[PDB]
C-alpha cells in the first residue's frame, strides 16, 4: 500500500462496542467477526476458511486449531491494508 486509507466503518465499529457489553464469546466472536469483516473482505478469504472446515470434517484439525488459526488469519488480512 502506497497510501492505504481503508478501515472498518465507524457505524460498524460502534456495534462491536455495544456487543462487548452484551459479553461475546470466543466462538461467538468468530461468527460475528467473520460476517462483519466479510462485508469488506473478498470471498477468496472465506474460501481459505472453507478448506479448514474440511479438516474439521476429516478430524485432521483440532477444534482449538480452527478457532486459533481463524483468529490469526483475520488479523493478517487486515495487516495487509
Amino acid at each position: 500500500g502506497h497510501m492505504p486509507a481503508i478501515s472498518l466503518p465507524d457505524d460498524v465499529r460502534r456495534r462491536l462496542k455495544d456487543l462487548e457489553r452484551d459479553s461475546l464469546t470466543e466462538k461467538e466472536c468468530v461468527k460475528e467477526k467473520l460476517n462483519l469483516l466479510h462485508e469488506f473482505l473478498q470471498t477468496e478469504i472465506k474460501n481459505q476458511l472453507c478448506d479448514l472446515e474440511t479438516k474439521l470434517r476429516k478430524e485432521e484439525l483440532s477444534e482449538e486449531g480452527y478457532l486459533a488459526k481463524v483468529k490469526s488469519l483475520l488479523n493478517k488480512d487486515l495487516s495487509l491494508e
